[PDB]
C-alpha cells in the first residue's frame, strides 16, 4: 500500500482505491494502474518534472529503500494477477529489483520529487506506474 499526497490530491494504485476514493474521483485509467480523487486537506509532496533514470523506491517487503536505474515509461506486457486479466499497461518503467504485490503504492523518487509508484513485479524486476506527465497534479 502507499499513496503520493499533492496539493489537493491522492495518487493511488487504481486496484487499491478505497469507496471514498471513487465517490470523490478526478481521474483513473485502467490501462495504466492508476486513480486520482480530492482531498479536503493540502498534501506536501512534489512531482518530479525531468526524464530521470536513476532514484530510489521503498520496498515495504525487505523494509528497505533500495537504489535503482530504471527504464523509460513504455507500454509493457503484464500477465494476469488478482486483480487483472493478461494485458498490456501502459506508461510503465522496470528496474532490477524485489517487488511482491503488497508493496503496490511504494514510492520512486529522484534529486526532483517523486516519480511513480511501484504497480508490478517477480522475476527479479520491479515496474512502477509513471506520474511526471501528468501536469495538472501541479495546478487547481
Ligand atoms: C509477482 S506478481 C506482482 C508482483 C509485484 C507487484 C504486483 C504483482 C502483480 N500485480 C500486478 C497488477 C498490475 N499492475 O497489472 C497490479 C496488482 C498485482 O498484484
Ligand atoms: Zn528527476
Amino acid at each position: 500500500s502507499g499513496a503520493i499526497y499533492v496539493g489537493n490530491y491522492r495518487v493511488v494504485n487504481r486496484h487499491l482505491a478505497t469507496h471514498n476514493d471513487w465517490a470523490n474521483l478526478v481521474w483513473e485509467d485502467s490501462s495504466r494502474d492508476l486513480l486520482v480523487s480530492s482531498t479536503t486537506a493540502q498534501g506536501c509532496d512534489t512531482i518530479a518534472r525531468c526524464d530521470c533514470q536513476t532514484g530510489v523506491y521503498y520496498c515495504s517487503s525487505r523494509r528497505k529503500h533500495y537504489p535503482v536505474s530504471f527504464s523509460k515509461p513504455s507500454l509493457i506486457f503484464v500477465e494476469a494477477s488478482e486483480y487483472y486479466p493478461a494485458r498490456y499497461q501502459s506508461h510503465l518503467m522496470l528496474a532490477v529489483g524485489h517487488s511482491e504485490p503488497g508493496d503496490c503504492g511504494g514510492i520512486l523518487r529522484c534529486q526532483h520529487g517523486v516519480v511513480g509508484i511501484v504497480s508490478t513485479g517477480g522475476n527479479g524486476l520491479v515496474g512502477f506506474a509513471d506520474v511526471r506527465d501528468l501536469l495538472w497534479l501541479d495546478e487547481e
